[PDB]
């Protein structure tokens, strides 16, 4: 089709207004007392929300240039938010301050590869100096606290997590469930969790939280590849019969395939969702024979000779549930009797006792405390079914927040971190005077967060950052109540992972912004 494009700095500054509009609409919603976004909807009652989510993904501009900027910051942001579980807003707010001042900065006439240079070793002397600051959480009472203070300060849910990380270890696999009765159940099942999302967003049955819920799906274990689709066509047309969804975890699902798949799942016919399986080589294997005795149902591998045509109903696995996110996903309760899983883990333990190579030797070590690790499933209960759903979604939060904190640790929160970080590294310098001129911009935009945090709050954002700036440690500024002191006694906290990662996806995003020389578009 017919191009449009811009060069250089009119380039720049189409960019730059639209990184303005996106951030101005999400912006508002950070903090504390962050000011609430009305979000239009087709159906009449538009929605009003103060989460900076759901406002970075209503934005769409219509000037070409604008949009591919707010989309690209807008991409990198969603990918810091998934990365770490939160902090997509501060993440934004910090795309916006770098490239703000670094386009300033480039118009001034320096050279663009030094100030990215500069802005990655300001970043990287930021990431240093925030894992030297972040507070270790590794004992219980730790992940109690972090807990009830992702869950709007709750005591209940942090000790739910607290628990379940206690019972399953705080590698192991911890998933939230809809709860019968008032009681909170908390149990260890048989289940498997490994790093593999859906292959299409349509795939999606709760658009709520983005993931793919089955009720209690059949498993399909195909090591090759589908990309016709009437060698499956029998085993879905029995498992449409058998009244439940499919799950098909396949080496790759493409072509004619997967499309008629997306099409079955969006026209409500058949709730199926396909997977490719984890791992590649020989390890693939294992984990694919490790998911079909772990739900008991046989693999269909084509090299010794079954087919997906000759595939039965009951040779496919089952589970009591499976949950597929952007990324991961998990098999929890699968059926299958014990003494399976047992052989499985001795052999495994064998080929531990001869394996030579360290790489080889720690893969099955994954492998079998992967297998006999099970899943904590945690079932929220509560007097009522609204109230019990609030409670999932609290809980899912605090956990997604406890399993960040357990990662990397516990830092003082509402911007403070980067505050302190500016602080220490205000006396950093590169090799050329544009590196520094790239550095200070690191550093006033890591500032940033918290000036935007007290203008919500209402108060002069310099004061503020000046007093917390003069001040040492965690001591900083608790917007909630206009106090000062240390925000980890507050009871502000913030996991280390998602304030690094926010950071560090904001420079790689102001970088790559700054750089740019031209873009191409489709003609209005």
């Amino acid at each position: 089709a017919a191009k449009d494009v811009k060069f250089g700095n009119d380039a720049r500054v189409k960019m730059l207004r639209g990184v303005n509009v996106l951030a101005d609409a999400v912006k508002v919603t950070l903090g504390p007392k962050g000011r609430n976004v009305v979000l239009d909807k087709s159906f009449g009652a538009p929605t009003i929300t103060k989460d900076g989510v759901s406002v970075a993904r209503e934005i769409e501009l219509e000037d070409k240039f604008e949009n591919m900027g707010a989309q690209m910051v807008k991409e990198v942001a969603s990918k810091a938010n998934d990365a770490a579980g939160d902090g997509t807003t501060t993440a934004t707010v910090l795309a916006q301050a770098i490239i703000t001042e670094g386009l300033k900065a480039v118009a001034a006439g320096m050279n663009p590869m030094d100030l990215k240079r500069g802005i990655d070793k300001a970043v990287t002397a930021a990431v240093e100096e925030l894992k030297a600051l972040s507070v270790p959480c590794s004992d219980s009472k730790a992940i109690a606290q972090v807990g009830t203070i992702s869950a709007n300060s709750d005591e209940t849910v942090g000790k739910l997590i607290a628990e379940a990380m206690d019972k399953v270890g705080k590698e192991g696999v911890i998933t939230v469930e809809d709860g019968t009765g008032l009681q909170d159940e908390l149990d260890v099942v048989e289940g498997m969790q490994f790093d593999r999302g859906y292959l299409s967003p349509y795939f999606i049955n709760k658009p709520e939280t983005g993931a793919v819920e089955l009720e209690s799906p059949f498993i399909l274990l195909a090591d090759k590849k589908i990309s016709n689709i009437r060698e499956m066509l029998p085993v879905l047309e029995a498992v449409a019969k058998a009244g439940k969804p499919l799950l098909i975890i396949a080496e790759d699902v493409e072509g004619e395939a997967l499309a008629t798949l997306v099409v079955n799942t969006m026209r409500g016919i058949v709730k199926v969702a396909a997977v490719k399986a984890p791992g590649f080589g020989d390890r693939r294997k294992a984990m694919l024979q490790d998911i079909a005795t772990l739900t008991g149902g046989t693999v269909i591998s084509e090299e010794i000779g079954m087919e997906l045509e000759k595939a039965t109903l009951e040779d496919l696995g089952q589970a009591k549930r499976v949950v597929i996110n952007k990324d991961t996903t998990t098999i929890i309760d699968g059926v299958g009797e014990e003494a399976a899983i047992q052989g499985r883990v001795a052999q495994i333990r064998q080929q531990i006792e001869e394996a030579t190579s360290d790489y080889d030797r720690e893969k099955l070590q994954e492998r079998v405390a992967k297998l006999a690790g099970g899943v904590a499933v945690i079932k929220v209960g509560a007097a009522t079914e609204v109230e019990m759903k609030e409670k999932k979604a609290r809980v899912e939060d605090a956990l997604h927040a406890t399993r960040a904190a357990v990662e990397e640790g516990v830092v003082a929160g509402g911007g403070v971190a980067l505050i302190r970080v500016a602080s220490k590294l205000a006396d950093l310098r590169g090799q050329n005077e544009d590196q520094n001129v790239g550095i200070k911009v690191a550093l006033r935009a890591m500032e940033a967060p918290l000036r935007q945090i007290v203008l919500n709050c209402g108060e002069e954002p310099s004061v503020v950052a000046n007093t917390v700036k003069g001040g040492d440690g965690n001591y900083g500024y608790n917007a909630a109540t206009e106090e000062y002191g240390n925000m980890i006694d507050m009871g502000i906290l913030d996991p280390t992972k998602v304030t690094r990662s926010a950071l560090q996806y904001a420079a790689s995003v102001a970088g790559l912004m700054i750089t740019t020389e031209c873009m191409v578009t489709d003609l209005p």
